[PDB]
This record gives structure tokens, C-alpha cells and sequence, in this order.
């Protein structure tokens, strides 16, 4: 007797090909949760047709086309409102800062879709994990600094089309210093050093951050998080900046 | 970094806590906790250290109102206006089995928060509950049997007045299928099989069923229920989630 | 002034490419872990130098590429000993019962590969989700019968080069019913009349499946495993099989 | 199914616990219970109802000799006569800060595992002890800063006599760079940064301290020693594994 927002499949595993800034197909594998809404009068969706789109969708899954699976899930399952999410690792290719020593990097993106009320908003969140080191602890000790992994996440909501590569680099920009898998002496020594010179608290980071997000147009709204997992701690350090550009 | 940050604090800082049972006995259990306050503009950074003295000095029972008193000593003793409170953990029950009464301990996960903002202060409690479920569809199209599954219904209720857990728990037992027990006997595994079979309901009769109970609860002014079922014919899970907010 | 038989990376993510049984190239993430023996006269391992063979690597995994990168591990890293094990989940595009719709199902895979005292040995091992069903819950109610999702395990010590298909086949066959990603209503009813006309306790899915890896030449030694999430209850049954046929 | 199974019982039983400390305090826990016994060639299934029973009946602090008592009443009860007992729980010990001398509670995860077959009865004791490490090599090739990371110290042992885990934990935190804690004060966090800088410590030199110290306790017949990094310049760990049997 009363209509259901969300009814759907979720933790389906199935494989996903997304294309690179750099014009590659990238091969991966993805979490789908595909759900429709269910108006008060209808007793029950049709969950069969959410595992036939993931069959039967193909080519790489480019903005567009998440745009157009969004209306097909909703044509198919003969529903007027609806959310897809798909979540999945992707990586780039870095190159490290002084050898120039190539190699693989992970980062996890979810993209999601909803059409609600004759509106259709799409969503990139991608998660950068990032060098942080304490000011304060460099200040007050001798020698070193205590320094953390950390993991800086970006969940925007777009208001046009924006790049996973382009939240990942203002993430490893603003950090004190970006991960690398592989890193030869030389490179050791630089972000070692680099990482000192530019010490920033939790706070320093999700500010730093937040100021260039502000300053994007391709962004409208966007949830920032910042976890510091402290060496010197068995807890992390947590900063959340909230900022939706539509107030006012 | 001219910019308030809505959120800085310390996370994942487990810790062991005590809590009071709707008969009044404490339940001593483990506790996630994340304690994090709203930092303005122009400050550089809150005190990460006062947020785990405060867990080392509480102690007793955590009632409701003792939960309350320390949202305000937080905001007092880290100087900050706004902030909240979040502590997770297991949480047991002495379940009485159907037909010969063997008492048995069933665990749940619970999830209290507290927030200061916009000078109000909310309280939410949020449980999640194991329960079996059983395909209406399998039942009606199959010659003999019916596909059953373990299922998790969460409710995240922001609480009006105080209600227990158990009170929660209820509603979510009761409107499922069947419940789940530790210890079970023969006249007991039949008991549960015959009557998850004669109530079959579907993902969305399960949320719909508990959310007409959640309506009707004066305490409850808003909640987001979740029903997700493991389906044993899939690798994949059933999903279902209704949101209500009785101010709108 | 001690030898350390292990000691190298852990927790590389890195995208892979397998070889399906039918000549396909399967795309899929990876999580490796490589490691050597030291010498107790050897300080330290050069761990720069195995994410370079990651990077360098490239070609499907067969079972030869397996063999041939931990013997160009050894000789990278100048040692004489040591493992290498990547984890990854594979596809299979299985078939409906009745109604024969196309779909895929995720299991994963582990493979390892280890040199030690002049003997190389290569394991494979598969987690296979399949549907189990209650002989005693069958046999003492009027109508239906308890049935769970179960995981099967089987971490095998190859005597020969053995497909993981091989090895989840036969995991699925022994098995009440096995998992379809999509099935029609024709289908649900297969599936649900057929578990419950071969239901099988946790000890009778371990034992069916031994027998026929027992009958197996090209498998030496394994460990096997069987996992019921039980519906009616909040904890699993478990079973564990350990078979070395050497022994004797 | 003319085949004995060496393990079958109930998994993944959450149920409250209580520990005695060194100090002989009594410590309340939530532990995650693994009750198994061996089955015979001849017998189709072990009692799943009995392995909870022993849990609701069992009370009073789980002392070593009282895990022991639960081992023979578990093979008592199933009428077996081998089986394996696994607990594992969260374990806290107040610390004091090293400069300020403010005390805190830190976590750890203990593991404790019985086990009779083949007549002899075998008592583990398995710790995951957080920790701070340095790279050595930073510190050497960097004009300024050294790279630190969390690590992870896990002990598994076989204890011919009985040893507090408060004894293992010592071992760890001691030949650590340094140890961790939950509250600091600007003093502590300059003596953690500069005694962690002041002894530089790579994985490999982490479990050699270790196992030295391991190697000369008499209670102790054998152990796996684990020590992870979590290298904070890049998104993979670095992993050592030393495994002594001091009867061979
Ligand atoms: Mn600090
Ligand atoms: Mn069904
Ligand atoms: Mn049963
Ligand atoms: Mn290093």
C-alpha cells in the first residue's frame, strides 16, 4: 500500500570496460547494484531484468553510454524512476618523479545513476590513496616526521562530464606526496623529502582540496573525505567537507 | 583554506563499552567509535587527543541520556559548537526457541549516533537484524520445496523519544518469514521450516510489512529501512529500501 | 644471523589476463603476492625488483608463464627459493536449466607457485558458490526444507596441469543444486525442485567431492572445504577434508 | 561416503567472552567461536546442535586450564575423539604514555586455538600486535624525514607451557621501532617520532628480533612469526614470514 524508492539486485559481480583519458580500453571487474522505484500499486518488480541488461549491455561503458543504460533499465523494467551503480578498481600509469621508472597504480571509482522526478543526476567518486605527514610532529622533534598512508575521497556530483584522472590528480596534487608502486633510490629520496617539506594536517588536506573542487564548474555538489590511518596510532584521523554550489 | 569543515575528528577507535538492556541488566559488548566536531573557518585544526580522553574517562552504562551528557561534554571539552557521536557494536538477546524453550544467544550489530548542528540535537539508532526469508514464487510454480535465503533487515531510526533496541528487533522478527535461533532441536528445525513456508514474502512485502509498523510509532519521526536477501538460487542479493520522513 | 623463508611484497593489485578452457582471454584483477627465502647471511631482498616483474610481465597466464615467472623471480632477484600467488575472480558463462539464457557467474581463484629444496610445486584453488539444502530439515516437516547458499573450496596440489574448471565442475555436479546468475520462471522451478530431491549435509557435499578428487591423478594433495550458511541460524556449518596421497 | 572428515562443526559463532589478564582482572570480550571435531569413515554426521550448547552451558573466565576442560567436554558431549576449539577476540591493555605517563587503552586481536588428535592435545596462542615501523634506507639516502608506516606483528604459537599474551605482545612492541598508543601529548608524540627515527627498522630485521626472542622462551615449541608494512610511498605491503619447529 505504499511505493518503495529503492527495489533492485545488488552485489553483482561482472566484468566492465572502461576507456582511459588516454583513448585505452581498460579491462575490469565491477560491482553493479541496479535498483528501480516501485509505485505504491505494484506489488513487485521484475529482478530478472536487471541481471538481462548486465548480459546483454556491451562496448565500453562510457558516460554516455551509463546514460543510456539508466533508460534502458527503466524502459525494460517499465518504471519511471530508477538508480544504477557500478563500483570497480581502475588504474593508471604513473611515471616516478626523479628515475622515471614506469608502473601501475589502484584507485576505486563507483559511478552512479538515478532518475527521480523527471530529473537524471550522475555521480563520480573515485578513492586516491596518498602520502599525508604531520606538521606538528615535524615541528617538534629533532629529527623526522611521522608519516601516514591516507585515502582521500571525491564523491561529485557532475554537472558535466568529468574524468576520474581529473578528480585522482587534484587529489595526489594537494597531498604532501602521491603513491607510487614502483620507486627507485632516487625516488625514494624525493618523496621522502618532499613529503617533510610539505607537511598538511587533516584539515590542511580536505581545505586544500575542497578550494580547487569549489572552483570547478563540471561540479556541482561533492561529498570530500579525508582518513589519515596515524602511524603513531591504532585509529585514523578523519576530515568530511560537504558542499552543494546550488545553496543560495 | 578560508572554509569551516563540517566533520574533523579521530575514527575507527574501538574501545569496550557497557549498555543498559530493556530489563535493565548491562550488556558488556566492544565499541567502534567515531567522535568528530564541526571546525569553523578560521581555525586551523581541532585537539585529536580530547576525543579518545573522553573515551578513557567515560565510563558506566551507556544509557540514553549518559549517551546525551557526552555529545555535550564532547562539544564542551573540544570547544566546538557542533559535532557527533557514532559507536557500533554487537549486541546479544537470550532468544527462547519456538517449541521446547532452549534458551540460545542471538547477536545483532548496532549502530548509535548523535549530532549537535544548527543548535539541534538528534539521536538515531540503527540495527541490523538477521532473519530468514522464503520466494512466494518458488513456492506457487515448484511441485515440492521453496527457495530459502538468510536476509538483513536494517533500521536507521532517528529516534523522536527513546526506544529500545529490542523494540526494533521485534518488528523485523516478527514481519519476517521467521526468525533466527542459536540453538535449535528437531521439534524446533520443523517448526521453522513449516512456518517460514507458510509465510512466504518477497523483499518488497518484507520492507512494506515493517515499514507500516515503523509508521505507526510515534518516537520514530524518520527512518531508512533496508531489506537485503542472499538468495542460495544466485550469487547475487535481493534488495529493498524504503526512507520516511514524517516532518514532510 | 637467521634465514627467512618468506619475505617479499604483499598486496599488490595489478590487472591479469587468463586463458579460458574455451580459448578465450579472460580480463581480470589480480592481488599478488610474491616472496623469496634469505639467507641467513643476506641482510635484506631487493623488493623494488618484484614489482618490476609484475610490470615487465605481460602475455595470458597459462600454467607455462606461471612456472616461467617464478623461475625468472628466482633469477631476478638472485635466490634460490620462493612463492609467488595471485588471487583473481573468473567467469564462466553458464547456461539456464530449462530455459538455456546465457549468463555469468563469479568464482575466485587463487594460484600459487612455490620452489623450495629443488622442488617446484604448483596449487590451484577455487571457491565454487553453490545451493545446499537440509536432508533432516526435509525429512521431518510437512512442507518445504531449509536450503542455504554454500561455498565450496577446493585448494588442490596439482600433480598435472589442471583446468579450474575441471575443479569447479565437479564442485558443482556433487553440489544439491548449483548457482545461475539469471533464470527464468521455468528455471526457478528446476532449481528448487531439484535441491530438494538431492538434499546433502555439509558431510555428504565434503565426501561426495573428495571421492571424485580422490579418483583424480592429477591431483596429488589437496585441502577441501564446504561452508552452509545456514538460513535458519546466524553462524555456518563447516567441513573440512585433508587428502596427501603420497602418504604411504 | 566410506571416508573419515578431519574437521566438521559450526563456524563464525559470535558469543560474549570473558578473559583473565596477567594482572588476573577479568576482562569482558566478544568472541567469534570455531567448534569441530573429527568424523569417522563410518558415521554420516557429528551433532551441529551440541557445539552451541557448549557455548550457552560454558561460564566464568576462559583461564587456560578452563579452555582446556572445554576441549575434553566438546569431544565428551559430540561422544568424538579428536576435534579443535578457535576463539578469537579483541584484547585490550591499558597503556601508559612514555613521556606524560597519561594512560590508554590499545586493542589487539588474540586467537586462541585447542586442538586433540592422534592422543595429543595442542594449545596455540596467536596475537596481531599494531606497531610503527621506519625505513632504514630513507633515513640513509634523505637529507631531511624518513618514511614510517602502521605494521602488523601476528605470533602464532605453539605453547608447550602457558604464556600471557601480554608476554608476546612485549616481544613485538619492544623490538619495534616503536610502539603505539591512543592518547598522546605533545611530549609523547615528539618521543615516538624521534625514537622511531632513532631505530630504523626494515621487515626483514623486524622478524629476526623477533624470532630471536621467540626462539628463547622454553614455553614456547613453535610459532609462525608475520610482519607486515604498510609502506605509506606506495599501495602494497611489505610482508617476512620466519617458521621454527624447535623439535626439528
Ligand atoms: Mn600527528
Ligand atoms: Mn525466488
Ligand atoms: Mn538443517
Ligand atoms: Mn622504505
Amino acid at each position: 500500500q505504499m511505493p518503495i524508492q529503492r527495489v533492485g539486485v545488488r552485489a553483482v559481480r561482472h566484468p566492465l570496460t572502461v576507456r582511459t583519458a588516454e583513448g585505452e580500453t581498460q579491462a575490469t571487474v565491477g560491482t553493479w547494484n541496479l535498483d528501480v522505484h516501485l509505485p505504491a500499486d505494484q506489488k513487485g518488480t521484475h529482478m530478472s531484468r536487471f541481471v538481462a541488461l548486465l548480459e546483454e549491455r556491451g562496448g565500453p561503458l562510457t558516460a554516455d553510454a551509463f546514460r543510456t543504460m539508466l533508460a534502458t533499465m527503466l524502459e525494460k523494467l517499465e518504471a519511471r524512476a530508477g538508480r544504477i551503480e557500478v563500483s570497480f578498481p581502475y588504474f593508471v600509469n604513473k611515471t616516478a618523479p626523479v628515475s622515471g621508472v614506469r608502473s601501475l597504480l589502484d584507485y576505486e571509482v563507483t559511478l552512479t545513476g538515478d532518475v527521480r522526478d523527471g530529473l537524471t543526476r550522475v555521480f563520480a567518486k573515485v578513492l586516491v590513496p596518498v602520502t599525508s605527514l604531520c606538521p606538528c610532529s615535524k615541528k617538534i622533534s629533532q629529527y623526522g616526521a611521522h608519516n601516514q598512508r591516507s585515502h582521500v575521497t571525491i564523491d561529485a556530483e557532475l554537472a558535466a562530464d568529468v574524468p576520474v584522472e581529473d578528480l585522482i590528480r587534484i587529489a595526489e596534487e594537494e597531498a604532501s606526496c602521491e603513491l607510487w608502486g614502483l620507486l627507485k633510490r632516487p625516488d625514494e629520496k624525493f618523496v621522502t623529502e618532499r613529503a617533510y617539506e610539505n607537511p598538511k594536517f587533516v584539515e590542511d588536506l580536505v581545505r586544500d582540496v575542497a578550494r580547487r573542487l569549489d572552483a570547478d564548474e563540471r561540479i556541482v555538489a561533492y561529498v570530500l573525505e579525508a582518513e589519515n590511518f596515524e602511524s603513531i596510532h591504532n585509529h585514523s584521523a578523519y576530515a568530511l567537507i560537504e558542499r552543494d554550489k546550488r545553496r543560495g
